Order: structure tokens, then C-alpha cells, then sequence
């Protein structure tokens, strides 16, 4: 009987995938991770949070994205093992030994996500990396029990890839680099959700110039326009999408919503129940991993369905936003000391209305390794010396800095107040005045 | 002076990135409030095709983008017709655009009375999502209402007439609801495009070149045939494609039986277990409001089946597991349920036998059961027709002009399958008597089928 | 150390951009070598679908990329024969992955042997390019022969014998030529591409997924039969919506007569003017090398219909204006030939009275070609059926044969319009049209 | 009896075409055109030219451009009709007055276009603008006569527009500018047919956005990023498609064999006959119109054919290597002037191991190529994508966009030197040549040793 490491299928598996066609499996090892718990759980959690509230069709999973890693990292090690082996390059060939680790890895790499991660990780302080480290290495999870039938060692292995301690460069660098399946699959993904597909660059294009060498993963100089392509795709992407501020709106009514939950719990003189029951080891900050697998984008949402029936004014106030998409508006500002006097004016003004600026403002920014070209020769040449204005693109800021506020202070009894904040406000600029 | 709210137009057309139809444009305030409305932000979180994303898994596209999807075909639909095909021209046979924001609130509106998993649910609890469509928009209590009436006092039963397809304009009503209108054309598309397949194989804008309207209703021009013909082969494709598919039935049969003991479970006096379930609680009663039932997503079920997976009933517990960790049924067609009753009976038996209650365990049911049905049309039933004009303005309809069109409609057909848990399919060193039982069941599954007892 | 040339990969895979299959993947020296080879690179000249591009202006692509393309569609199936559905995992039922280089060189070559205008041209002159395809692979003259030689001396045999059906492999035979082969399944998705008709889209990842060798040749899986439904279905609406095209039929009788004017002014010893079409030359006479045929693309034609607009038989130059200036006949839609006869003696005679010699400017056409369904379906347990025993009406489609019976005539018939006077003489143009009834023949006496 | 200028089709006549879906047709003057003898001269005239060797899906007329230009000029047309009319806008407005011209102007830009013509103009001194105004106002021509019925001064007042003189710079700007029809269809219709992704921008966000105004066309601000996506799509298929050195490997061929042959032509003392009347009075220098319009593609290959038996071994093999597909390699240098020592060294060994230098080698830029990059100057107007914003202001492009500055920025051209793939290889006596030959070129580039 065969050792589990080299299960093949007898029939190759295929899933269909809108981006990618098919996700092909090969191995008896990837499709148990594909079905395993703590993989399945990853369908109900949204790839992009809040921004299906921007890009109505950005409805797409996490699940999704993880088998799209894989499958862009399983055709990248086929185009290796055909035309760069160590075989045929040695040192700087790629080793076809590594594929099974690589693939689980790559699979594996999101697996520690939970639901609205920057938000949560900003209210509940915890970490989706080392969460991944410890879902892949805790004897609980079905991914380790998977895991350690390769082999004992298996589990911190594929552990050691995420973290980058693997000492194979070619390996870590295929999950975790400037331009790797991971980014180059999201890129694609969110794209075609979203329709905003500016995030077109060629995918099989840079797959025939991507190539293995000692120190990791390289791009053959002849495909280096298509690099500047996926370089421009990705500023397109994130200028258009990921930094759009509607979506960043609903993201600061999230997070405050979450803050003022976790305030009620941790406070005692509120003697009332929020029903949030896998919440709870989050607001005490004290959490298993067993409960944190529990939670997804649903559990949230049922939990601030019950929440608009809550005697907190705030609490009750933030949830309806949330669900009935009420996105605070934005001013833009491009230096914080100096608005700091305009900023807490139009706070108090705020206030004077009967909103309190601590959960209805707020001071937003974001939702928040080289590129080695190789010539003929075998030597190395990093893009921005030959690239350097596309280069410029990648490092930029793109910072975009906001004041947010509600959307009713803009054009009771208080009118007079309403026209003087406006006033502060031209083309979505913060105008800066006594 | 103020502009009455029906003629209220936004300062600029707004503009939805869609990933089908690239563009949702809104020009009319009224679409723009009931957009934002309470009722139609609820079907962002209501999956449009339920249970098809454990087969497919980029079918997670929701209730409200196929219902924009909807209300922007037929813009275009309305644009074409005015521009082209007018009362100002055809009188009785041509478009009145007065017609326009009726439509439009029509086309939007038309699943707002969807809940999670509606026809599961509907087996389940004996809900309507029609009735509650229709209720939606004629109760004072919710926001479609509100600016509905604000139209003017008689719109909100106006827009629910065409949903009932009582109102008496033919062309706003199939628009709406015929054999294709845009709620079939938007959803063939949209499916096609987040499931990844090929089968929405037809071209909108080609179809968009030859609808037309007449005197009852709406038809396309002959020349325009082939493009109907697509539609046709399109749908029948997603169908037996993806609608019919045995491994996305195998997880709503698990949904269903999961539901179902739930609410025996609740409603049984002596079963004492907190199922933590509130919202569900007006439905096990069979007791419901408007106002609950709103409160109903995908996310609520899916919270309480990971409560219900640590509940001290042993199928509930484990229903709930296997609809959450993708344990789907296995299944197996036949043919006569008559010629095969013996069999099913038997087979049940043996699957009780291991430890299964077969009345969660196993299951029959029809494609026919869903809520797709096949183009049959019928010279005595106007509606159930696809019409093309010929250039002197005479109707014929589809299948008489079309060999392709009646060779499909001609192979329509409901499959019928028997499921049952993947477990009664199974090397072991020792064979006990009830060992000897999964070996007996296989004997009765051969290419898929059950074999008769016979 | 040395390696033999049926084995010779290249060390990185050569990709050619196609838009159809986004990639043609080539990995041995000798098919690349074939690729380059001049006969197939002499594809680059003659368009896929002739007189199409009249009617669908985008069908300009050539027979080369459709070379390509059923290499690309056969090798995409051998991989998933051997990844699959080996001879090591099923025996008797299985593939052998020795067959690949025949398999390939076979569907890369089936179509070397087609000229410019193939139905037109076979026609009038009588060449047949199935027995020429054979010829160019099995004679020395060609780069094609030198290269299978090379292979191994009865190699090009074995490969002609692919396309002559007599290989004793079934499923070499069948991957080649049946009713859904790589062959068929490249020319309705390149067709539908260019033309921008994409009703003939069924989609190929999904046939690539069910389709299945046997001992007896290629099947498909049960499971996906809704998959043969789709191709059956797109290959119907090819058929009657491009192929059968009224009009691209219009600008083809056009070009038959054309030719067969110049080789009767050649083969008439009264005309003595030069055609100066040396190319067609051994054509005209009925005797012609494989060397000679090969010279022949769609430019040698078009350059010498130029030059014939200016030729002294007003025949000749009308109808190469009438091909190079688009010009078609104008055709009406009649029924069975036999009631239909004696109404079109009868318009010939109208046409003839105007001045038109019908001989050259009617025809009686029905199809694109000038003057039944076996399909097996795999069972899990091994067993087949005919895909008509388990899908009738789609089977039916398939086997019907689109038959539109048409007579074509000079648009000058129905031209006129409204005439300020009416002599004798316009009077025959109005009694003409008196027998087409929106584009039908009225059966008058 | 209808005028001619308003006559419309009984009933629409469209065209399925790959790109657009379909092209429509409403005004008989139109399809009138579309069947003239000079524009369906266009389907035997290859778009791309030497591009199908190495985009072999690359095989699109010049005919269907022609037809996709005037589409998209018809949707701008409507456009500006519905929603920007004079009527509405005054001055800033469009009077759909102008549609016909500018429509008749689209469809007929490229009319004087002959076979390969980039290398065609090089070698017999051809100009196809000036061609183009003279297929429109000779009374000859098929083209002229359907103008001439539409008003007296019609034809050069179409041939105006092509030269942009006519004095209305939205018709001006909607046929040739920095982001007119003629671009963005050949952009889409050259991606769609080479099978390349790149060259695919979204036309449909551009059109919601397009504007006229008192001095030509602008776009909304708030589709800043579908023109930002135009001018990514057009550097895309300037560095991978026009500019790809394989296609230019054919096209320096290609130049050289009809070069050899006028060579030959004229030299009295080379007898043979090159029968090839069609290209004679160009080998002459002395031709008319009626001549040129008898050249397409397909006349060329049937010459070349010939010419493969011809007893000059130069023009023989020249005409293999392009019918066979025998491209010459190249390798890149920064300036002539630096570079120009090696060069001559190099055809020396070329020579010594029997090519003639002066047509197995050349020198080539990019830049020579009829491909313009986006270069916005603020003095001229003509240079310029404007952006309107709410005010009513413009902005020009790449004063808004970094994405746009860094890619104008980067717009470079580049030098080749071509040689037979020849020079780089079992039994050969000049194997000691080919390896020196070869030391001069390392990665991919032209080593400066001489
Ligand atoms: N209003 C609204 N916009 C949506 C929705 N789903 C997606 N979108 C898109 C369309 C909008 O152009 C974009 C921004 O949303 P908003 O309209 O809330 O932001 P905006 O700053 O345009 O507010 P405005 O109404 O213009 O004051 O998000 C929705 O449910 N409601
Ligand atoms: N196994 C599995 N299949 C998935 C998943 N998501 C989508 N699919 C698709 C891929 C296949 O087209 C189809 C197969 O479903 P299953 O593997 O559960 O059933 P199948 O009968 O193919 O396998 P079985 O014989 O039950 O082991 O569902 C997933 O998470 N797991
Ligand atoms: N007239 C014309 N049609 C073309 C051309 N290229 C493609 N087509 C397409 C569009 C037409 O609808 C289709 C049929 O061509 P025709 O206009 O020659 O024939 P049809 O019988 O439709 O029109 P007719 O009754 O002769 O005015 O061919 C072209 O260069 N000229
Ligand atoms: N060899 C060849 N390539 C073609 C053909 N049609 C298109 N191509 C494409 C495929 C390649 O991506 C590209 C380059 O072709 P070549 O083989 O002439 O240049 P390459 O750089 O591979 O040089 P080499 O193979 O070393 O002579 O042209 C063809 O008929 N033959
Ligand atoms: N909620 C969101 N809103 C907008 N953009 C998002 C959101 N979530 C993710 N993205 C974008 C930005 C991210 O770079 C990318 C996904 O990367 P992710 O798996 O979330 O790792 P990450 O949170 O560490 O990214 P980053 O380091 O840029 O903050 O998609
Ligand atoms: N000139 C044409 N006009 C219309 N249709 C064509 C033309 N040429 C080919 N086709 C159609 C008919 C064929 O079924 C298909 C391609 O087959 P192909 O081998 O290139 O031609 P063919 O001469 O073998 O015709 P057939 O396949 O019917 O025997 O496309
Ligand atoms: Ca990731
Ligand atoms: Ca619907
Ligand atoms: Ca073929
Ligand atoms: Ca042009």
C-alpha cells in the first residue's frame, strides 16, 4: 500500500472556479485539507468585509481564495518541474520534492482568518497568522491530525513555510513575496467579483516567465512588462477598490460597534444580555481556538440583528447602521496637525447635535522583498533599474486621509449648525478655519 | 416649484459597479430610497442559489445584486421601447412610458419576500414568498411601503398587481413575469458567471435588438429567432447543469431534515433543550410576523447550527455538523416509485439496521420539487408562450418555427433519486453480520441507479 | 548518449498566443519542426472558410490556426488519456501514451492537403485534398516527408494511414475523425470566435472532462452526456447560421462560375487572349503535379481575378468584378425540385431575355457543398450506449441535414424599382420578380 | 424623393462583427461606402501585416477596422445627440448636423492604405494620408461619386476632416487625436484578434464619459480611471505586440526582397523578367491611382512565389525566407554613433560566411513605426486627453494621474541590429566565425568589444 504523502487520486479532481476555470487535485492529502473543518469554515467568511457594501457582487469567500492559492501555486510547480528541474539546472532548478509541502502550505496559508479581520483584530487584539500557525500545529484540528499523517514532523513543517523558516528560499518565496500566488490570486478574485477588472493583468503571461534560482523566485527578463502589468493592476486595485471610502464608512461603524458591545460586556453596572454567546471570550479577551473556529460573518450579523432591540441609544443605533448600510461620510485632510484645531470643532458641533464623536467620527487612513528580473546570463536585476517610474507606483503612499462623520450633518432646530459645518467641507475636502 | 416624488430625478445618474451588466444606473430618486430601503439591504444577506455554492463555490452572489440585475435589464428594456417602439408610433401595439417607474419598482421589488434557503424553508415552515412580496410592499409598517405611498396612495397595490399579475398593462407584466423576462434573463447570467460555467451561453444584447412590444404583451422579431433559441439552450443547460445537480440536493436534503427535526424537537412538550434559536421561534410555533420574519438571514440559521451541533439530541447534533462540515447524502435515480417501493423499503431497513434513522437519513425527491420549471408551451395558455413577430406584425410562437427549441422543451424532464448517508458505501480485516450489512446495501446501487429487488 | 528524434523534448515548452485556446503548447522537436515545415506554413495563406468573410467580415482566420488548434484540442485530450485513463490503471481499455507523436502529427497534418476555396476549386478542376493530404505526407518532395522519415522510415505511412482510417488504433482513428473530435470541436469554436456568432460555444473543458478511450475507440461518460447535448446543439446552430449562410452560398456560385468561364476560354482555341494565370495553367488542362498544387493560396486566385476584370469576354470580367467587388447573385428559397422545375426553366429564359447567359448567372444550390448519429456513452460499469437510445429529439437534431433549396439569380432581376416608363423590355424585370414572394419561388406556369 | 445626405435603410442593416457585436448601418450613403470598390479593396489588406508570424490569430482586414472606427464613431454620435446637444449646451454642445461627415470621415481614414504599408511607403516612397485625400476627391473613384451625391463641396469636405483642417474640432478630434475612435478600435480589434489580453480597456466606461465641449472632446472627471486604462491597454500592445522583434524580424525580410527587387528592375543589364507588372509602375517610380488600387497582399505573395525561381539568388532566397518563415535575429545597442565600429565588424563576419550585409543585415527603431506614445505637451492642445471637472474646467491627463505620468514617462523607443539566425548555431568549416560572431551578443544585446 502506498505511503499517504504519495496518495494519488486515480481520477484527477477538478472544482469549478469562475477565475481560474478549474481547481485540479491530484493528491488524497490536499482534497482531505479542501474537506477538512477548519478549511469548509473559511466558505463563510467574506475575502473582502465590508466592501460588497461598495461592489455589490464582492460577495466571495475566503475558501475560494485559498483553493485559487493553491491551484495558481500547483501550476507554477508543474512549469518548474517541466522546465526548471534540478535536473536539468541543479542549485538553481526547482525540486519537485517540495510540491506536496508547497501546496499545503499555499492552501493552508488563510486558514487562521476569522470574520472581518482588520476590524476584529483592532477591537479583540488577535492575530490571524499565528492563529494559522496554531490551526496547522494543534493535535484539536483536523488539519493537524491530515497534517501529521504525511509525517510526524509534517505539521511544523508546513508551520515553517507560513512563518518563512523553511530553509527552501523557492518555497517560501512561492507563498510569500512581492508578486506571489497569493497577491496574484486576490488581485484576480476581487477583480472579477467586483467587476472593477482594471486588476486585469495576464495570469498565464506571467506564469511563462516566473522561474526558480537559488536565492527563491525570479521573473525572466523578457516577461518584464508583464511584471509592470501586474505592478499597475495592483495599484489600480487598491486605489480603486481597497482604499475606496464608502466601504472604509462601514468599516469605522463595524469597529465601533464592536467597541461599544465589548464596553457594555466589560462594564458591570450593565446588567443586560447581549445574547452574543460566542462573543463573549473575546469581550472577557480570554479565547480557545475551539472558539474562535466557531465564528463567521453570520455570527456577527445575527448578533447585531438582536442588538437594534438593545436599550444602549449607541449600541442599537450602530447596529441598524451596519445592517441597513448608513456608511459615515468623509473629509478628506492631508496633515493631521494642522486640521487637529478644524477637527475638533466640527466634533463639538457634532456633539452639540447630539451625536457622540467618539463612535460617530473618526480619524481613517486605510482599511488597515525585491522583484529579481534574470537575464540569459543567469545574473539578477531588480525592476526598479530598469522599471523605476512603474517601480515608484508599488512604494507609493496612497495614503488617503479622512475625517469621518454622519451623513445627517451635511445639506430638529439646529440648521444654523448644520450650514456651519458644511461650510468646513468643499468637494469632499476639509476647509480649514477657526 | 418642489417636483412631485414620482418625477424626481437624482442630480447625476448613479452608478452601481456590476460585474455582469458592468452598470446599474438609478436616475429616479424613488429607485434610489427603495435601493437603500430596509427590506431590499436584507438580501445582501440571503444567498441567491442556497445550497448550488457547496457544488460550486463561486455561487455566493446574493438576493439583492440579481434583484439590481433585474431592475437594470429592464431599464434597458424600457429605453429600447421608448426610443424605438413608442405609443408616439404603434399606438395599441407601442410602448406608453408612463408605464416606466411602475416597471422599474416592479422589476426591483420582485423577491423582496425571500428568506434564507426559501424553498427548504418554505417545505419546512409553509411560508410564501410571494405572499410576503405582496405583503411587503402594501403594509405601512416597512420602508418599501413608506415611499411607495409617497408615489401616491394607490401605488403600493399598483406595484403589488404586477407582481400578482393582475394589472391590467400586458407589456408591464411580462416584462416582469413571462417566459422571458428579465428576472430568467438576469439570473441565467449572473449564475452562469459566479458558478464559472459556461451555460448563460447567450447574448443579452442580441435578444435586446429584437424585443419588442405589442398589443398583449411582448414578442421578438423573427429575424431576432436565433438569438430566442440561445435563451432557450441556455436555460435547459443551467437546469441540468447546475439547478438539478445530485451533490448540491444531497446538502438541501440534510438542510431540510435538519430544520425539520428542529422543529419537532421544539414543538415536542417533553423534549427540554434550549435550542438558542429566538428567531425561529415564531416559526416552529407556526406563528409568525411580518417583522420576524424580516429579521431572517443565512448567517441566523448558520449561527444556530453550530449552537445545535453541541445539543443533546443525536440526529439534530449530527445534522447539523454535516450541513456545516459538507457531508453531503449520497443518492441513487429511479425510475417508478411504485416499481421501486419494495426496494426503498428494504434499503431502509438495512440503513436502520446501522444505526440510522432513515426517516432523517434518507430521503426521494424530483427536480420537478424545485422551483425551476421547463419551457412547455400550450396554445390555449397565452403566458406559457414565447412569441415572435414576423415583419408583416403576425405572431408565431417559438417552438413551431423552432426543430431546436421543440426538440428541448421535448426532452424535458424530472430525474427521481433515493439518498442516503455516504457511510452505507464503504476494506476491513473482519466482516461482522453488521459488517455483512454495507455490502448488502451496495449490491442494490449499480451505475448509479438502484437495482429493483426483484 | 544520443537521442533519437521521436524522443527529442524540448527543454522549455514552446507556447504559441492563440486566441481561441489562449496557448498552443509544443514540446517535441518534431512537431515543432512540422510546424515550420513549408507545406504547413503555406496554410498561412488560405483562409478557413473561403467566401464566409462576405457575410461575416471577421472570418478571416486561417486553416494554419485551425492546424494549430486541433493539435492543441489532441494533446489536451492525450494528456487527460494518460493522467486518467491509462493502459497501466485499465489494460485492454485504456490509452497507450506510445500513440501520442502519430496522434499529434496526425492532427496536426489532416488539413495539409486543402487549397485556396476547397468545395469551388474540387469542383470545377477535380482535385480531392484528403488524397492530397496522403500524397504530401507520404512524397519525398515535401519538408513534411523528410520529416517524418526522420522519425522512422515507415513512419509517414503509419501517419497517413491515421487519416485514411486504416491505423489498427481505434482511439488514434476516432480522436482524429468522428463525430466529436479535436477536428470538428477547434472549427466550430474558432468559427464561432471569428465570426462573433457564439451560439457554436458549447464549452470544451467540459467535453475534455467526460470524454474516455475504450478497446474500441472514444466514448463519453454517462455523466456527461448534457456535455454531448451542448456540442450537438452548437454545432446545429454553426450549421444553419454560418455554414448554410445565403449568402456566403451567393459570392461561392459567383467564384465556380468564374473559374469554370477562364477554363473554358482556355480550353477554347476561338479565344486567344492570355489569361496570364500561369499557376492555374495545369489546372485548366487536367494535369497537374503536387509541386504545381502547392503553389496555389488565396492571393494566387485574387491577383489573377485582377487581372481578368480587364480581359476581352464580358463574362470573365463582370464575374471576377462581381467576386472581388461583392457582387453575389440573389437567391429565392424553393422546395422540391420536380414542381419547381418548369417555373425555373421558365425564369432562366426571363434572365436569358435580358441579357444574362444563364449558364453562368443562375444556379440551383442547396448547401456549401456543390453538385445519422454514432456516439457511445460510458456506464460506470464499462457498458455502452448510443447517445440517441438515452437522448432522441438532441439525436435527431444532429442526424437532420439543414437542406435549403435554393436558385440564384443577378440582383439586376429585382434591381429596378420604380420605373418612369415600362417598355417591352422592362417588362420582363417585373414579370420576374412577380414569382418571388419574400424570398420564395411562386410555383406559376 | 428623399435628398440623399437623410436617406435612411428601410430598415437597419447590421453586421456581426467579433469586437463591437455588430456594426449598424442607418444611412444609405453609409452602406453605399461600405460597398464601394475602394472600401471592400480593404478586406484583401492585412490590419497588422507582419504581426500574423507571430500572432497567428492576427489575420484581420483593414476593411474591418474601418467599419469598427465608424462604429464606435456612430455610439459617440448618439451620445452626444441624447445628451449633449446645442440645443442644450450652446457652444459646448454637438450639432448633430455634423453626424454624416464625421461618420463618412471614420469609415474612410484608412482608404488609401496599400499592402504592408509601413514597409510598402520605405521602399517606393508611397504616402497613404495623401492617397487617401485623393481617393476622396478624384472624380474616378466610387468614393468620390457617392460623395459628390450628398452635396457640392462634400467631398473635400470629408477629405478636411482626415486632414484636420476642417474648422470643428469635436468631428476633428472624434477621428484622430490622442484618444479618438481609430485608436480604441484598433486597440480592441488588435487584442481580440492576437489573442492578447492586454490591449482590452473598457469601451463602454469610456463612452459614458465622453464629452464635447467648445474646442473638441473631453471626459468626465469621474471616469479619470477608464481613460487611465486606455493608455495602460495602449502601452501594453505597443511593447508586446507592434513592437515585438519577431513580426520586425519578418518585416526587415520583407523590405529588402522588394528592395532587390526594384534593384533588379532597374539595372538594365539584369535581364530576367521579374513578371510583376502590377508592381512595375512603382519600380518606375512612376504610377496613378487606378494602379495602386489593383495592389493588396495577396499580389505581393503571388510575386513572391515567382520570384523564389527567379535565377538571382538574393531575391530567391529573400522570397523563401518569407513565404517559409525565416525571420533574421536581432540583438539590441543604445546609439548608433557608439555602437557603429561593432556593426561593421560584425557584417564583415556575416559577410565572410556568405551573407551579403546589405540584405541579410539593417538597423531598426521602434520609433520608425507608425505608433505615436502619449506625449502631452501644455502649448499644444492637439497633444492632450482633457478631463472636464463639475466646474466645468479642464484638466489634461497626466497631470492627474501618477499612473499615467509614469507610464508617458517611461516611453521609450529602441535600436536593433538584425542578422540571419544563421550566425548563431556540427560540421562547419566557419564554425571559428559563428563563435566569435556570438561573443559580440550577450543577453540579447550588442557587446560594445569593437
Ligand atoms: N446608495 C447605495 N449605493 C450602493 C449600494 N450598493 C453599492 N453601492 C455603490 C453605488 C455608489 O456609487 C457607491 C457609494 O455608495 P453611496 O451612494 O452610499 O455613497 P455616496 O458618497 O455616493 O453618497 P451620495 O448618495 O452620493 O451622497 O456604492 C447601496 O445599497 N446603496
Ligand atoms: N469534495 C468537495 N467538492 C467540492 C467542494 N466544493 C465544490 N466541490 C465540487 C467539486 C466537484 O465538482 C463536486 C464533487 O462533490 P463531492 O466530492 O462531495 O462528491 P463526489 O461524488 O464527486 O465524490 P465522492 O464520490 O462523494 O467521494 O463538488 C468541497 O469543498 N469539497
Ligand atoms: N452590403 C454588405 N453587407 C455585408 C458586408 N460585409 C458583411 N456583410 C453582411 C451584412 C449583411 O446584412 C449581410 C448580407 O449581405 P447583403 O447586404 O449583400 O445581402 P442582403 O440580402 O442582406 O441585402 P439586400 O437584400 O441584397 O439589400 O452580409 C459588405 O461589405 N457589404
Ligand atoms: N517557430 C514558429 N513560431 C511561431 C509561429 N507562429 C507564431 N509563432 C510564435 C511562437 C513564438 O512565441 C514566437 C517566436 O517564434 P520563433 O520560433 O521564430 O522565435 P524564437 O524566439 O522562439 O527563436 P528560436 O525558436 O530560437 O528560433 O512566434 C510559427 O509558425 N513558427
Ligand atoms: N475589508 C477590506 N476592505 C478593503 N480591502 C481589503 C479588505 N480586506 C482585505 N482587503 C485587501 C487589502 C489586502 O492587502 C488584501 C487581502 O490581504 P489579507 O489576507 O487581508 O492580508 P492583510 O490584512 O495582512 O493585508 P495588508 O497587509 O495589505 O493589511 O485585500
Ligand atoms: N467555404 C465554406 N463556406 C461555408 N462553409 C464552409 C466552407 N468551408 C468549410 N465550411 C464548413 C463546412 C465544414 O463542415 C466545416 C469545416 O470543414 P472543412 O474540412 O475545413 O471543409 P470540408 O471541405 O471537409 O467540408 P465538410 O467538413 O462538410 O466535408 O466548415
Ligand atoms: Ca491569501
Ligand atoms: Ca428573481
Ligand atoms: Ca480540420
Ligand atoms: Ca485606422
Amino acid at each position: 500500500t502506498i505511503p499517504y504523502k504519495e496518495q494519488r487520486l486515480p481520477i484527477e479532481k477538478v472544482f469549478r472556479d469562475p477565475v481560474h476555470n478549474y481547481i485540479h487535485v491530484q493528491h488524497q492529502v490536499i482534497l482531505d485539507l479542501i474537506n477538512s473543518a477548519e478549511v469548509q469554515r473559511l466558505r463563510r467568511i467574506k475575502q473582502l468585509g465590508t466592501s460588497s457594501f461598495t461592489f455589490h457582487g464582492a460577495e466571495h469567500s475566503r475558501f475560494s481564495h485559498s483553493l485559487g492559492v493553491y491551484e495558481i501555486t500547483r501550476r507554477i510547480c508543474e512549469i518548474f518541474q517541466r522546465n526548471y528541474s534540478v535536473e536539468r539546472l541543479g542549485e538553481n532548478g526547482w525540486n519537485d520534492d517540495e510540491r506536496l509541502i508547497t501546496l499545503c502550505a499555499a492552501l493552508l496559508h488563510d486558514v487562521g482568518h476569522g470574520p472581518y479581520s482588520h476590524t476584529f483584530e483592532h477591537i479583540f487584539d488577535t492575530n490571524h497568522e499565528a492563529i494559522t500557525v496554531q490551526i496547522i500545529t494543534s493535535p484539536e484540528t483536523e488539519v493537524y491530525q491530515i497534517l501529521n499523517r504525511v509525517s510526524a514532523d509534517f505539521p511544523e513543517k508546513v508551520a515553517s513555510v507560513i512563518t518563512k523558516q523553511y530553509p527552501n528560499p523557492q518555497v517560501v518565496q512561492m507563498i510569500s513575496s512581492q508578486i506571489d500566488a497569493d497577491r496574484m490570486d486576490y488581485l484576480l478574485r476581487d477583480a472579477y467579483f467586483t467587476g472593477t477588472e482594471y486588476g486585469t493583468f495576464d495570469l498565464t503571461r506571467i506564469l511563462r516567465v516566473i522561474r526558480p534560482y537559488k536565492g527563491g523566485i525570479a521573473f525572466a527578463m523578457n516577461g518584464m512588462h508583464a511584471v509592470e502589468d501586474y505592478i499597475v493592476s495592483r495599484y489600480q486595485m487598491y486605489v480603486q477598490v481597497y482604499f475606496h471610502p464608502v466601504s472604509r464608512g462601514m468599516e469605522v461603524i463595524l469597529d465601533h460597534l464592536l467597541h461599544r458591545a465589548k464596553e457594555l460586556f466589560e462594564n458591570p453596572e450593565f446588567d443586560y444580555d447581549l445574547q452574543a454567546s460566542l462573543l463573549v471570550p473575546f469581550f472577557k479577551g480570554d479565547f480557545t481556538l475551539q472558539e474562535y473556529l466557531k465564528l463567521d460573518d453570520g455570527v456577527l450579523s445575527t448578533y447585531f440583528t438582536q442588538w437594534m432591540d438593545v436599550p444602549d441609544s449607541i449600541l442599537g443605533d450602530l447596529a441598524k447602521r451596519f445592517l441597513m448600510r448608513k456608511p459615515l461620510k468623509s473629509a478628506t485632510f492631508t496633515n493631521e496637525k494642522e486640521s487637529a484645531a478644524t477637527i475638533a470643532y466640527l466634533r463639538e458641533l457634532i456633539e452639540k447635535v447630539g451625536f457622540n464623536p467618539k463612535y460617530y467620527t473618526a480619524i481613517n487612513s486605510s482599511y488597515d522583498t525585491q522583484i529579481e528580473l534574470m537575464q540569459k546570463d543567469g545574473s539578477l536585476v531588480e525592476l526598479a533599474t530598469v522599471s523605476p517610474l512603474v517601480a515608484a507606483l508599488a512604494g507609493q503612499s496612497q495614503g488617503d486621509e479622512r475625517f469621518y462623520f454622519p451623513k445627517e450633518m451635511l445639506d430638529d432646530l439646529f440648521d444654523e449648525t448644520y450650514r456651519e459645518f458644511s461650510s468646513y467641507i468643499h468637494n469632499g475636502a476639509l476647509v480649514l478655519k477657526k
